[PDB]
């Protein structure tokens, strides 16, 4: 997250850290047995860590569970990153409490103007590399599709939306990947891509989760 702040320990209780020996992507808990992340975060052998804040220290409120299965969206295009979403089932169900809770899926799509919260343990420098150990947060509004498509001509589809600041300075970044974008209590986006991080006129591009609720719901009920 570049230009964001420290959330506070367990203040974003639906945030997850995907680990394959190290933290490589984030995810959101949707219920005791399922997580949603990005498809470009697909790897084999993933452990889902919940109640995390500092990912390098065991502070006591964590739950480390391995995944039993990963389902990448059937229409995911790794080249355009269109339909960049993946579901992860846990081997055991997480025990939900104040530090580990699930986030709700949207009933409709959010409007441009809406402020959301984006969180993750990804890079924090635009020019440089700094990886934090605690969760970083960023409040950012949904941008008009017009400004999104001008910045990325011919790259944006109806399953993507941009959020951020065109001036630059503030954006999600590598490592935040798969992470949540919550607007008004609903998970509206997943960190998908952008051009570098926090660059002027290069806002982040997020998977428009409101277009996948039927797919998510149908898949977790049948798996
Ligand atoms: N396991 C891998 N091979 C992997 C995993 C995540 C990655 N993430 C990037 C990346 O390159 C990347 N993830 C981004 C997320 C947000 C923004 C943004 N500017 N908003 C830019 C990003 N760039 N490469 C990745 C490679
Ligand atoms: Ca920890
Ligand atoms: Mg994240
Ligand atoms: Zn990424
Ligand atoms: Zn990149």
């Amino acid at each position: 997250i570049v230009g964001g702040y420290t959330c506070g320990a367990n203040t974003v209780p639906y945030q997850v850290s995907l680990n394959s020996g190290y933290h490589f992507c984030g995810g959101s808990l949707i219920n005791s047995q399922w997580v949603v992340s990005a498809a470009h975060c697909y790897k084999s052998g993933i452990q889902v860590r919940l109640g995390e804040d500092n990912i390098n220290v065991v502070e006591g409120n964590e739950q480390f569970i391995s995944a039993s299965k990963s389902i990448v969206h059937p229409s995911y295009n790794s080249n355009t990153l269109n339909n960049d979403i993946m579901l992860i089932k846990l081997k055991s169900a997480a025990s939900l409490n104040s530090r580990v809770a699930s986030i709700s899926l949207p009933t409709s799509c959010a409007s441009a103007g809406t402020q959301c919260l984006i969180s993750g343990w990804g890079n924090t420098k635009s020019s440089g590399t700094s990886y934090p150990d605690v969760l970083k947060c960023l409040k950012a509004p949904i941008l008009s599709d017009s400004s999104c498509k001008s910045a990325y001509p011919g790259q944006i589809t109806s399953n993507m939306f941009c959020a951020g600041y065109l001036e630059g300075g503030k954006d999600s970044c590598q490592g935040d990947s798969g992470g949540p974008v919550v607007c008004s209590g609903k998970l509206q986006g997943i960190v998908s891509w952008g051009s570098g991080c926090a660059q002027k006129n290069k806002p982040g591009v997020y998977t428009k989760v409101c277009n996948y609720v039927s797919w998510i719901k149908q898949t977790i009920a049948s798996n």
